[PDB]
This record gives structure tokens, sequence and C-alpha cells, in this order.
């Protein structure tokens, strides 16, 4: 319930800000612990699914991601959809930009999905999720089932990809 | 093709471990091109245990500094089980964090996949599972299934893991 913020030191600030904060929890009759944890902010992104019903493909990005790299990722190239850090200004304008500037294809409508922290535990990352239909940096058109069998294999394996290419098979708009 | 590790600059080391590294990625003709931070938290795990027969599945409530000083007013997240990874194998850890965390033990586990959750700058995979359960300051919810996919769609449900298993346990039938 009552929480208090005791400390905010700085650990980093290169470029995103590390912290370490120091705070008191009351635990029903208070009875305040203290935790410390460290919280890692970037800010906040967004991520957008293309896909056309017609021909039952999506469209999806594939780029070299160094921190897969030195955990795990050979190559280091992730499929992943499309998706970027919010600039300045409403989620749905950054989006509508990243997806053209990163595919190459003008995007209709965008439907909002949901907002979720991808990582809650120690990033404060809120990512803005929407799908729209649509008609270095590696552009992959594919066929939606291939992307979801690729799922099953292990070659999609970015969390927000996996959790839109699902969003998209319950929705039955591939139906 | 081509990777070379130029420089790894340790930002911080207190627990977990923030990178700033220096890397020349090769392109097509052999145009060497060369800085990002990169934050190693470990590896981790996550469980959703579900009941077939009573149609409802197992989440955990706790407060979340992260999601606290962004958006998240009361600080509480409603989330599956999950943890850090120890030194072992990713089942025998979640076993752990399920019985350690919500007191129903489970038997079966089933590995769905190993997802990067936030690959652009932090290195986390968390390995996913699902997991029948009976029985026979975190608060165990127990909660029907068909509830839980709704408060995907009211915002009550707002994690990226939790979501991502709850679409995965409709999409398999198990629950139909
Ligand atoms: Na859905
Ligand atoms: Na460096
Ligand atoms: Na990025």
């Amino acid at each position: 319930q009552q929480i208090t913020l005791i400390k905010d030191k700085i650990l980093s600030d290169n470029y995103f800000t590390l912290h370490n904060i120091t705070y008191d929890l009351t635990r029903k009759d208070g009875e305040v612990i203290r935790h410390k944890r460290e919280v890692y902010d970037r800010g906040n992104g967004a991520t957008i699914l293309l896909y056309n019903t017609k021909k039952k493909t999506v469209v999806l990005i594939r780029q070299f991601r160094v921190a897969t790299w030195v955990n795990g990722n050979e190559s280091g190239q992730l499929i992943e959809s499309c998706a970027g850090l919010l600039d300045n200004d409403e989620p749905e304008v950054c989006i509508r930009k990243e997806a053209i500037e990163e595919t190459g294809y003008e995007v209709g409508e965008v439907r909002k999905l949901f907002e979720l922290y991808m990582s809650p535990g120690g990033v404060t990352e809120l990512i803005h999720f929407f799908i729209a239909e649509y008609s270095d940096i590696e552009v992959l058109e594919l066929p939606f089932s291939q992307a979801l069998e690729m799922i099953k294999t292990g070659e999609i394996r970015d969390g927000k990809t996996v959790l839109l290419l699902n969003y998209l098979q319950t929705s039955h708009l591939m139906d």
C-alpha cells in the first residue's frame, strides 16, 4: 500500500539513465520494509505489425541487435516487428513514421492495441502496440503462416513480435 | 556477417551490469561501420499456471518500482509468475519460482519458447512455460481464464509476458 521514495541514485546517465531507487513499503501494520532496486529508463516506445488480408502476409524487420549478440544470438540478426523509441510527439504519429522509414510501405489507419511494460522488474519501458494493413534494416514480407511457424522454430524470438503475431492469429482478421 | 567487438566499457556494476559496447559491423561490400548501451540483468523465466477443469489461471500481483516511476500509480502489477534464472536449467528454476510464489505445486511443465523482451538495449532472454496446477507482499490471484482475457482489454493486465502467455493459452485450445 504506502510507498515512500527514499533515494534516487543515478548510476549512469550516458544517454539513457540507470537508477538505484531506495524505497519503503508498509506491510499491513507498517512494518515499513526498505528495498533497493536498479531501474533502467530508456523511455517508452511503440511497435506495429503490418498485414495484408489479401495475399495473407505480414511485414517484419530484421536488423542486428547487439544485446542479443552478447547473449546467445550467434549472428545477432533479430526478426522483429517495426518499432522505435517514442520521440517528442503523440504515439500515433511516431509509429506511422517508423513504419514508413523502416519498411517503405505506406500505412492506412492504425489500430491501438494496448500499452505493455515489456520488462517491469528493472526497466520502465512501456510499449504502445499497433497493427495496420499495408499495400542496414532488412525488410521481410512473408506469408502469415510461415511467420507463425517461425515462432515454433525459434526463428522469431522477439517478445513483442510473438505477441503481435499471436494477437493477429486470435483476431481472425486473417481468417 | 563480420562483427567485431571494439570496446566493452562498464558504465555500472552495482549488481546487474550496464555496458557501453563499441562494435564494428561489416556491410554488403566490405564497408566497415562502427556504439550502444547494453544492460545485462541476466536471463529469466515465467510460467502460466492453468487448470482445465475450473477454467482458471493463477497470476501474481506485486509492487514494481520501474512501473511506479512510469505511470503505474499504485505500482502494483498483475503478472504471470516469474523470476531471474539461478545457475541451473530453466525448468528446475521455474518449478521453484512457481511453488515458492504460489504454493501450488506443478508436475508437467511445457516449455513454449525463449524470447528477448527488450532487445534494443537489454540482453534479457525470458524462457516461457505453462503447466497445469492443482491444490490438491506477493498476492496470489486465482481467476477465471475469461476474466483474465478481458483484463487485457480493460487494461487491468498490461504486462508483456503475461499477455503473451494468456494469448498463447487461448490459441492452444487447452481451455476450450
Ligand atoms: Na487477442
Ligand atoms: Na564503448
Ligand atoms: Na532501438
